[PDB]
């Protein structure tokens, strides 16, 4: 048993469908989105506890906390717009809007160093082709420094990943391709078709020899990073992993997400990785055609659409969201 669960908590503020959930740098806070733009940051360790909470006017559809300094997270708006919430102090300490209408800010992520953030702009959804930006900004001064060419055509960035220095910047597309950036030479070091449809989530893998991803096709894939292209290993995840996610009635009525926020987490050595089903996490070992399911976590009425995993004074704690607005808080020891 790779794994002992200390605990299953539920974190039930929400009313909406959960788009994000992610713990910050300390290992301590919770921020969560729901599709009714209300975030919460709130703890878990000793008790679960609100600590702060906002209606948001405008759509938002991304969220990132800060590296350097626990308290800042950065939100994304559907209105081209980037803010930083100040979670201690309880208010918005910047506004900044996005040049062009490419008012979908629709992945965030700050430099490990703290010294600047990237995030993605793309126009509204009308197909899957619909072209996209991604700027790097500077903490510092809070300006946008530059936007990163897109070839061959400007597409929607979903998904972002910095690598432990922060010299790299790896995304996945609309388009299926991934994107591999040197961050100190600003420019696209590596592309591949990485997916036959959207690429929904990318991760270094804790050596980072790999890049994992998932896509809309399905597909969990571990590339080479040292060639271009060249899969690891590769496995068809069951459906109700990638989606669409269906919440019915008996009314006619339903509800549909397409993923938005991260499909896949890690544990602190990048061994297990957990993954979103109908009825909670499913957390797999990293290593058979068939891939290993090893723990499955339970503890949902409505299909799980997203997922976090943290580490800190050497305890795991599983985030698992669902379509109710339901977050479950998993506590694992080694
Ligand atoms: C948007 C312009 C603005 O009004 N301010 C006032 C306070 C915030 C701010 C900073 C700033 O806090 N820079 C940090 C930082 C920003 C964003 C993240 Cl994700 C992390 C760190 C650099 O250490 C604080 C800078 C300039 C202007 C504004």
């Amino acid at each position: 048993q790779p794994f002992i669960v200390l605990g299953q908590e539920e974190y039930g503020e929400h009313h909406s469908s959960i788009m994000h959930c992610r713990v910050d740098c300390s290992g301590r806070r919770v921020a969560s989105l729901d599709v009714d733009g209300v975030i919460k940051v709130w703890s878990f360790n000793p008790i679960m506890q609100t600590k702060a909470s906002s209606i948001s006017k405008s759509p938002l559809l991304s969220l990132e906390w800060a590296t350097k300094r626990d308290r800042l997270l950065l939100l994304g708006s559907g209105v081209g717009t980037v803010r930083l919430y100040d979670t201690e102090a309880k208010k918005n300490l910047c506004e900044i809007n996005i040049n062009d209408n490419m008012p979908r800010i629709l992945s965030l992520a700050c430099s490990p160093n703290g010294a600047s953030f990237v995030c993605s702009a793309a126009a509204p959804s009308l197909t899957s082709q619909v072209p996209g930006r991604l700027l790097l900004w500077d903490t510092k001064t809070m300006k946008q420094q530059l936007q990163f060419s897109l070839d061959p055509e400007p597409i929607a960035i979903n998904c972002t990943a910095f690598n432990h220095n922060g010299n790299l910047l790896v995304t996945g597309a609309a388009d299926g391709v991934i994107r591999l950036f040197d961050m100190q030479q600003h420019e696209c070091a590596m592309s591949w078709r990485a997916h036959y449809g959207e690429v929904y989530s990318v991760e270094f893998s804790y050596d980072e020899n790999t890049v994992y991803s998932i896509g809309e096709d399905g597909k969990f894939i571990q590339w080479n990073i040292h060639k271009s292209g060249l899969k690891v290993s590769e496995y068809s995840l069951p459906s109700d992993a990638t989606g669409p996610f269906v919440l019915s009635g008996y009314s006619g009525y339903k509800q549909v997400q397409v993923p938005r926020g991260r499909l896949f987490a890690f544990d602190s050595e990048g061994n297990y990785m957990l993954t979103c089903s109908a009825t909670g996490g499913v957390i797999y070992k990293l290593g058979e055609k068939v891939l290993e399911s090893c723990l499955s976590l339970g503890g949902h009425r409505a299909p799980v659409v997203t997922v976090d995993w943290s580490t800190a004074m050497d305890c795991g704690t599983c985030l698992t969201a669902s379509m109710d607005g339901k977050i479950k808080l998993t506590t694992l020891l080694a």
